[PDB]
DNA sequence: ATTTAGTT
DNA sequence: AACTAAAT
DNA sequence: ATTTAGTT
DNA sequence: AACTAAAT
């Protein structure tokens, strides 16, 4: 049992992570950039108490916090089904536009998959869960990326804000990713025979033996847990000779 | 006064023009054509009263014949004004698709002038008159552009074509442009000094000399008016320092 | 609620 | 230029 | 009266 | 995709 030998690798059994060793990080703005302060569209009643919970679960872990800050960008009220469940989804274009622009060094699905071996038949894909917030965003980053939030009966102060890399925010997929290259640097040196390949939150490990495959999961689940990472249980494929990864099907090296 | 002394040479005083010299044109068809017959669009008694003069007038000038053929094209009202007087128009369009295509040999206007050194500074300009229906048409190619006519009250047999090279056939331009051009061929050799310059029936000639220029000019006009031509003696500009020509004005030089 | 790159 | 489709 | 290449 | 502009 996987989950019951790393229960720190897992979202399941693991808690909200928070990567320990990762400095907090600080967004640099393009030499010319002012705050923008962009007012709240009103919400409806509906959109507010659907997204409600999870602003309160986001305050609760830490993840969230009040303050006072030149910038502010809306809230917008998504619905993933036809008219069901509502979640909180930032508008961060206009914050977007005045963050200078760093390389894209995050690999396309295509060219990181050409770095897999014939060798390597035996797969193992895991996927972070909630991973930018594991990153710390430094205090004096955190006012850039305000909201406003007003609970009609008894509403917070005014605006909240994100302690931890947001979602929305143009450099965070290649943030996180330098990131977990950076905590993970140290695990690929002591695998050299393994192929571990890293799409911001969706990893795959491929060794050549059931075996391999099997100790070097629990070393990466081992390792992932310590630094403060968490994958995902319920998705987690393990040990497999075909297996789902970025949308590709890998069955006895095909894809 | 030229007017006088070249009868022959102006349509104003020679009558409609007839290219001796030339062979009736035949226009051979692609490998693959068969006749078209499209329906004559019901024409307003406006304007089929508005195009009947017209068309008597090319009736007794030879220029239309009546015809019976497996070709047909539409006659359109067409009146240059707000809404005045309307002239017949042709729809060629489908005749043209079936036509041979042939190499476009009429300069663009701007190369033309090119040709045209400093030294002559002495300008004349003519243009032809109905310069087309100067072309004939063989009697086997005829049948291709014909067209219906009705008077309501004493209509002609049905069909009418040309017996002349038409308006609105894709290749008349270039076909006239090259007949002029043999004809004219050896009034370039008699006058070696001369420039003559042909963009289908817009002439240009020029001298160094104004005396040069009015000798050439009274030779032109004597060939042009021998082998069937006519100029327009209204818009005649005859041994000009300074002349409008293809959109241009020359002078001195420029343009 | 707005923007934007595309399509029609 | 009026519409779509994506995207934050 | 229809077509067509362009624009909006 | 609804409109224009030319063209025969």
């Amino acid at each position: 049992t996987w989950l019951s030998d790393f229960p720190q690798a897992w979202a399941e059994t693991g808690g909200m992570g928070l990567a320990v060793r990762q400095a907090p990080l600080i967004i640099p703005l393009k030499a010319t950039s002012t705050p923008v302060s962009i007012k709240q569209y009103p919400m409806s009643q509906e959109a507010r108490l659907g997204i409600k919970p999870h602003i309160q679960r986001l305050l609760d872990q830490g993840i969230l916090v009040p303050c006072q800050s030149p910038w502010n960008t809306p809230l917008l009220p998504v619905k993933k089904p036809g008219t069901n469940d509502y979640r909180p989804v930032q508008d961060l274009r206009e914050v977007n536009k005045r963050v200078e622009d760093i390389h894209p060094t995050v690999p396309n699905p295509y060219n990181l998959l050409s770095g897999l071996p014939p060798s390597h038949q035996w797969y193992t894909v895991l996927d972070l869960k909630d991973a930018f917030f594991c990153l710390r965003l430094h205090p004096t980053s955190q006012p850039l990326f305000a909201f406003e939030w007003r609970d009609p009966e008894m509403g917070i102060s005014g605006q909240l804000t994100w302690t931890r890399l947001p979602q929305g925010f143009k450099n965070s997929p290649t943030l996180f990713d330098e990131a977990l290259h950076r905590d993970l640097a140290d695990f690929r040196i002591q695998h050299p025979d393994l192929i571990l390949l890293q799409y911001v939150d969706d990893l795959l490990l491929a060794a050549t033996s059931e075996l391999d495959c099997q100790q070097g999961t629990r070393a990466l689940l081992q390792t992932l847990g310590n630094l403060g990472y968490r994958a995902s249980a319920k998705k987690a494929q393990i040990c497999q000779k075909q297996v789902k990864y970025l949308g590709y099907l890998l069955k006895e090296g095909q894809r």
